[PDB]
C-alpha cells in the first residue's frame, strides 16, 4: 500500500555526471560514450550571444572536464542546437544503455540535480503544458538531466538550462531543442499560463481508489464533450480519446470507467474537496501519468 | 528556486541490493562488504507467522538453505547470524560496489530516502519521514521487505531503515540496520496497530521558512507567541510539542529570513485556525511536515 512521488533509481545516470568548467562558468555535463553533453551557454557578457562565433575561439583545452578527481581531455567540440558536444578521448566505462527521447507535455521524468558534476538529489516531476518544469534548482545546477528508465534503458529527455522569473525552470532535450518558447540568453522571458494535466489527475484518482481512498466516487458518468467544456473552464488540459484509451487498464482494474471518473473530477472541480483529502493531498495531483500509476501499483523494477 | 520532495541519489544503494530466498519466501537484502543484511522473517514459514521462535528456526537452517542472488550471480553463504530482527548472511564475496557507509538509528521526524526494491532489483526512490508514531508512510508492495531507507553525507551512505512489514492502516514498520524496530512493533503477525499519528511541528516550521526563502509571505502575521502558548494550541491540532531544541534548530533559518522562531510559530497558529483560504504554500494546500530543518537548508541554500 501507499502512493509516493517516486523517481527512477538514478544510479545509471550518476555514473554519467561530470563537471564542465570553461572560463569562469562551472556546470554539469553528461558523459556518454566518448562525448560530454552540456548547455551551450557555458561558452565564453554579450547578451544576444552568437554561440558559433564564440565557439571557434575556443580551444579544446579551454574545456576543463572533471570526472570525479580524474580530468578528461577534450579532443573536439561541436554544437547541436542549444547543447555543446565535447568529444573526449575516453569512453565512459559506466555508459548505460541509453536513448535520447523528446517527451510531450504532461509526461513525467526523474531529475538528477547536480552541482560541480556531483549528484546531490533526485526528484520526480512533469513537463508542464506550458513546457516549464517546477523543479528545484540552485546556481550551478545547469546541465542536470531528466530521464526515464525502461527496463535497462535510460531515456534521457531533459537537460536543465535556466530559471524563469517565476521560479519555474526551462531546458532542452538532449538534442538541444528547448521545451517551450524559450531561448538561452538574457532577455525578458516568462512562463505562459499553465494548465492542469487532466489525464494525470484521472490516473492519480485511480491510484487513490486502488489505495482504498474512495469518497470522491459518485454514481454519475459524463461525456467527453461535456467534460472538456468543464475542463476548459477550470484551465484543465483537454481529455482526448487517446487519454481515455491509455487509462483503460486502470478503468478495468478499478471498475470505474474514465467518463465515470471524469464525473467525479467535475464534481470536485465544482464543489472542492470539502476539507477532505485524497492520497494525503488537498489538491488534485497532476504529476503522475497513467503509466506511473500502473508501474508503482504493480512493482516494476530496473 | 523551487521546492521539491527530493531524495538522495540512489546509485550507491542500488549497487548493494540483492535477492534473498528461503524456501518459498523471497525478499531483498543489503550486501555490504561480505555480509548480506535482510529481515529475519525470511526464515518464517506459513505456520510460523503468529509466534515464530527465530532462534529455534535459525538453528535449523544451514548455509545452503539461503539462496542469495546479486544480479545473475548467486552468492554462496558461508555463515549466518541474527542480530535482533535482522539476519546477517556471511558470503564468500565482498561487494565490490560497497560505498562508504554507516548504520544510524534515526529519531521521529527525521527524513530519509527509500529505495523500493523487488526481487533484489530497484524499482524507485522516494522520500520519507519517520512519523512520531514510529511508522513510515511508504509505498510498498508484496516482496518489498528488505528495502532500505538511507541518507548520504557527501559520499557516505547512512543506512537508517530496513522495511519489514505493513500495518493494517497501510503504513509501514521496520528496523534500523542493527535489527531494532522503530516503535513498539514486532516481526510477528500478531495484531498490531499504529498509534494515532501527529504532525512533526518543527518540520512544518522549517517548511514555512522554506516558503519564505522561496518568496512567499502571505501567511506571516505581526504576532509572536510564547513557546507554551504555542504548544497548547498545537496539541489541539495533534501537532507534536515544540521543544527548545527545536527552537534552537530553527535558529539559522530564523536568521536567514529575519523572522524569529516564535514569530513563525504565531503564523503556524493562525494557519491552524484559518486554513489556507484557497491559497497554497510551496504548491501545497496542506502543511507539509516531511522536510526537516536540515533538509530545507540543504535544498534552499546548498
Amino acid at each position: 500500500s501507499g502512493f509516493r512521488k517516486m523517481a527512477f533509481p538514478s544510479g545509471k545516470v550518476e555514473g554519467c555526471m561530470v563537471q564542465v568548467t570553461c572560463g569562469t562558468t562551472t556546470l554539469n555535463g553528461l558523459w556518454l560514450d566518448d562525448v560530454v553533453y552540456c548547455p551551450r551557454h557555458v561558452i565564453c557578457d554579450m547578451l544576444n550571444p552568437n554561440y558559433e562565433d564564440l565557439l571557434i575561439r575556443k580551444s579544446n583545452h579551454n574545456f576543463l572536464v572533471q570526472a570525479g578527481n580524474v580530468q578528461l581531455r577534450v579532443i573536439g567540440h561541436s554544437m547541436q542546437n542549444c547543447v555543446l558536444k565535447l568529444k573526449v578521448d575516453t569512453a565512459n566505462p559506466k555508459t548505460p544503455k541509453y536513448k535520447f527521447v523528446r517527451i510531450q507535455p504532461g509526461q513525467t521524468f526523474s531529475v538528477l540535480a547536480c552541482y560541480n558534476g556531483s549528484p546531490s538529489g533526485v526528484y520526480q516531476c512533469a513537463m508542464r503544458p506550458n513546457f516549464t518544469i517546477k523543479g528545484s534548482f540552485l546556481n550551478g545546477s545547469c546541465g542536470s538531466v531528466g530521464f526515464n528508465i525502461d527496463y535497462d534503458c535510460v531515456s534521457f529527455c531533459y537537460m536543465h538550462h535556466m530559471e524563469l522569473p517565476t521560479g519555474v525552470h526551462a531546458g532542452t532535450d538532449l538534442e538541444g531543442n528547448f521545451y517551450g518558447p524559450f531561448v538561452d540568453r538574457q532577455t525578458a522571458q516568462a512562463a505562459g499560463t499553465d494548465t492542469t494535466i487532466t489525464v494525470n489527475v484521472l490516473a492519480w484518482l485511480y491510484a487513490a481508489v486502488i489505495n482504498g481512498d474512495r469518497w470522491f466516487l459518485n454514481r454519475f458518468t459524463t461525456t467527453l464533450n461535456d467534460f472538456n467544456l468543464v475542463a476548459m473552464k477550470y484551465n484543465y488540459e483537454p481529455l482526448t480519446q487517446d487519454h481515455v484509451d491509455i487509462l483503460g487498464p486502470l478503468s478495468a482494474q478499478t471498475g470505474i470507467a474514465v467518463l465515470d471518473m471524469c464525473a467525479s473530477l467535475k464534481e470536485l472541480l465544482q464543489n472542492g474537496m470539502n476539507g477532505r483529502t485524497i492520497l494525503g493531498s488537498a489538491l488534485l495531483e497532476d504529476e503522475f501519468t497513467p503509466f506511473d500509476v500502473v508501474r508503482q501499483c504493480s512493482g516494476v523494477t530496473f
